């Protein structure tokens, strides 16, 4: 099941970007590890925005929102300018608009959130006490192997949510498409005074329908482009002939 993969080459790629990281790939029930810091795969980190996928699933499942709802921008200056507008849950997914995902979390509220997170068994399922930021600062944590298992199940409509809800959240996640290969996923990035953890978790849907899921997890620095996660993921996917 969980093993290291054939690759001297991906190890290099990560050293060549001057980072410590791992790339977990899950096809059917086989999980391979690649990178220059494999032990990260079993290390817990905060999911940061990658949690937006689970938030949306819980929110939609319990009818706290719907895919047509327009979340209103009330006019205050926000941490990013691209967030400064009315938007749907789907458009928030793509922009990683935290304030939408915080409104939604509050609608959900703490008891349902923690019943649902324990029900799903996400990470260490620890939400503790603040409903509106537990995925960004802790206590909630998850490993890269757990994430890839989560997105694999989302990809395959195997999570314990309605089928329509799963399909609606999948449809929010399309990043890129070319040669008939689709790539779905979600970035994440948390700025803790310790290290900074960067995520990119999602999947490839190949032309014949086959799903190959991935969870990139690396140490970020403020000097890196945000681009670097996608660049390293796409190089590695090509090298493994997944795309
Ligand atoms: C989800 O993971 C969100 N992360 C954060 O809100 C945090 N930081 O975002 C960064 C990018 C580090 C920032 O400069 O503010 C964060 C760190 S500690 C804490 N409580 N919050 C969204 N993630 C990302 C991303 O993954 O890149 C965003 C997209 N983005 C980033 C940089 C430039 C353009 C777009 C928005 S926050």
């Amino acid at each position: 099941q969980i093993v290291q993969g054939h690759n001297q080459v991906i190890h290099q790629y990560f050293d060549e970007k001057n980072t410590s990281g791992v790339l977990v790939i899950q096809t059917d029930k086989k999980i391979n590890l690649y990178g220059n810091a494999l032990s990260r795969a079993n290390t817990e980190y905060v999911p940061a925005s990658t949690f937006d996928m689970l938030n949306a699933l819980i929110g939609l499942e319990n009818q706290k929102t719907d895919i047509n709802e327009i979340f209103k921008w009330k006019g205050e200056k926000r941490s990013f300018t691209a967030w400064e507008k009315d938007m749907t849950l789907g458009e928030a997914m793509k922009l990683s608009a935290v304030p939408v995902y915080q409104e939604l979390a509050r609608r959900i509220g703490l008891d349902l959130m923690q019943k649902e997170v324990k029900r799903i068994g996400f990470g260490n399922a620890e939400i503790g006490q603040q409903v509106d930021n537990f995925w960004l600062v802790g206590p909630l944590k998850v490993t890269p192997i757990q994430e890839v298992e989560f997105v694999s199940q989302l990809a395959h409509t195997q999570l314990p949510f309605s089928e329509k809800v799963q399909a609606n959240v999948k449809n929010m996640l399309l990043l890129e498409e070319s040669n008939g290969y689709k790539i779905f996923g979600k970035t994440g990035w948390a700025m803790d005074i310790k290290s900074q953890v960067g995520w990119l978790t999602g999947w490839v849907e190949q032309p014949d329908g086959k799903i190959v899921a991935f969870a990139l997890n690396m140490e970020m620095r403020s000097e890196m482009p945000a681009s670097i996660r996608n660049e390293l993921l796409m190089k590695s996917l090509k090298q493994l002939n997944i795309i």
